[PDB]
């Protein structure tokens, strides 16, 4: 399924993922596309910070869901 | 002066502040508006995490500056 990630600068990125994909895997996909190291990235969905040891399905993230990316 | 705070969901909040306002005071203003407890909020500006014991002027935050809010 496709998901969207918005940046602090107003950019939107589209990613192809599976509900069984891990958050760490998602961060890795972002690194590949934007060059941002996973340790400097924070992912938020519906006001909650997503953990690297959990999956998309655990957060009930559905197709065309939009995640927010924060930089540290 | 007015400042802007963006959320992980893409929402933008406008706040009225003074350069002498403390970060803790700013968090308190956000709590009043969004109901998010200050202990669950992280404020970032120009890539730096703002501390509760410092003021806006210390970070050279000027009118119409945009801060980023992160949830924990």
């Amino acid at each position: 399924m496709q998901i969207f990630v918005k940046t602090l600068t107003g950019k939107t990125i589209t990613l192809e993922v599976e509900p069984s994909d891990t958050i760490e895997n998602v961060k890795a996909k972002i690194q590949d596309k934007e060059g941002i190291p996973p340790d400097q990235q924070r992912l938020i969905f519906a006001g909650k910070q997503l953990e690297d040891g959990r999956t998309l399905s655990d957060y009930n993230i559905q197709k065309e869901s939009t995640l927010h990316l924060v930089l540290r």
